[PDB]
């Protein structure tokens, strides 16, 4: 309920906090503003939309403006010269118990943790970026964890499904390419499956609702570098961080308000 | 660091050692020469090239010239009548711990060991050659080993993924065919996955960077026989042998210099 | 009194010299040849040409041979088994004063000397040398540095960018590619910018007024052993250091004065 609390997007350390005021957006989505004007601040969207018939989506965008003086006037107009668009339509179950979403929430914070894969990849912007990595999607805590390795490499578009079948494990996809004369994209689809209401496979399973389709389109301009890209990552993880309104909504099978 | 040490390519036994002096090649690659002229010696390349966005490659070639008097002059011109081209663009992770590459290094020496599959196959040149075999890719030592059997046989182009999912195990491919009036090829792709920073699946996994695409194109001329082909194999294994500069580079996520 | 004459270039210890005498210029294309035998001579070019109305392009190719012996038909024919192709196209605008070119030359030749992170690739395994990271290059006295970090490789084309601003960054490329069945070609371009200020529209936009284009294509056959490339690199970079008869033209009035 009303998880609209002013949470810090980028946990830099206290200085220059990208603190974002909640409560906003029109026709079905969410928002979280930072302390500046309508051209240099950070955008943080999050909408709930019943994708199909048994699987509801979660469109969640997050902008990462480059805080630099505009080069089109020579005045003090605060605006970004380029932005790091972060899209992610995370599908999800609904009639399953509350602990099912916790499994998917950790499946988002664990995807971006301090000293982990993607977070330290897209952060250097080059000797590592774009996408395909590994991480225990569900960080349960010593027992019940989900391991997930890789295999195929067709046309440079990978697809990884966990320690189960090619039709019953935590799958994730992606791809990068120079779409035009200036930008690039990170189509990191993270189809997060659900496996809750269970101890360790103790029959009391009766789970419900099938999958999620976390399709992502992270456009990163060629004007970025190492430093500005670590900020892009901190925007992705500071998005789905425990206790924050973005993942907490996705935790109770609920929006925000 | 500077793994450029004179290592013996073919471990024949001391006589006629194909010892190769290191330190060479232009515009991004490596070399290791043998004691002769520029037409009968053995070539041993190895380049590092960031294939995509999160997966860096390892183009590694190795020539196997037939030490026979040239049949185009009747003089003492030392040159090969035919060569056994060995190509292998081995992709790989980078921001993962040093022990991740050890897993992939053994995944190359174990692929060619004394009294094993491929090494005793391509060696007889006929009742066994070309490709598709098995071997514990990662030779850990009694615990944590990776078993990997087979299944499909579509159009004669096999694909084998290990004891996991069709999207999360050690996969490898290949194929052979008479490309022209005189040569043949061994398109032995060995897509080596990574699974490090872990005991035996003890949660402390947090691994990173996805897969490798060790595409291979081993062209073997129809003028070869049993004896000259064992030398071709010893060139493949003496390439990725522990302690040698080729796999040692691939062991520390590094080149040579 | 005659300029463009027999000069000195690539050398090692005391045995064979490489005096490059003059030869042709037909239709605006300089050319230098060495000793008695042309089939073993060191070809080099140079031509002035204004590309449009605000620029001045150039073309300085270089073919480095090999003192081998092709015996075909019972005759020992002294011919090169391969040749280099160091072709540096450089565009210099009219607006760019006579104080930019001096620092451009030491940035093109002063980019690949005898092991720099870019040309060490042209002399050893790590054709990146460093798992491809932030390296050093062109410098002068103690004021501004040029740390060249990584950036892109899409479709097999390495690329390095420097500091904060891309419009003032030092781009550089590198890609492995086997041209046919008996050769190995490469491509290492280089764009050297200028820390100028284009004020158009009242804004001081930090952008380069021009960029260099040191593109060295090098073909190395499979027959050529791992002892030719070492002496090829010191012949391409070891051709234009910081005033050699060929690159002194790239730093002063002297074409070959």
């Amino acid at each position: 309920a009303s998880n609209f609390t002013q949470f810090v997007l980028v946990d830099n350390g206290g200085t220059g906090d990208v603190t974002v005021a909640p409560s906003n957006f029109a026709n079905g989505v969410a928002e979280w503003i930072s302390s500046n004007s309508r051209s240099q601040a950070y955008k943080v969207t999050c909408s709930v939309r019943q994708s199909s018939a048994q699987n509801r989506k979660y469109t969640i965008k997050v902008e990462v403006p480059k805080v630099a003086t505009q080069t089109v006037g020579g005045v003090e107009l605060p605006v970004a010269a380029w932005r790091s668009y972060l899209n992610m339509e995370l599908t999800i179950p609904i009639f399953a118990t509350n602990s099912d979403c916790e499994l998917i929430v950790k499946a988002m914070q664990g995807l971006l943790k301090d000293g982990n894969p993607i977070p330290s990849a897209i952060a250097a912007n080059s000797g590592i970026y774009a996408n395909f990595t590994q991480f225990v999607l569900v960080d349960n805590g010593g027992t019940g964890d989900v391991t997930v390795a890789p295999s195929n490499f067709a046309n440079g578009v990978a697809e990884w499904i966990s320690s189960n079948s090619r039709s019953q494990a935590y799958k994730v996809t992606c791809s990068v390419r120079q779409s035009s004369a200036q930008n690039r994209k990170y189509t990191i689809k993270v189809e997060v499956p659900k496996v809750a209401t269970q101890t360790v496979g103790g029959v009391e399973l009766p789970v419900a609702a099938w999958r999620s389709y976390l399709n992502m389109e992270l456009t990163i301009p060629i004007f970025a570098t190492n430093s500005d890209c670590e900020l892009i990552v901190k925007a992705m993880q500071g998005l789905l961080k425990d206790g924050n309104p973005i993942p907490s909504a996705i935790a109770a099978n609920s929006g925000i308000y």
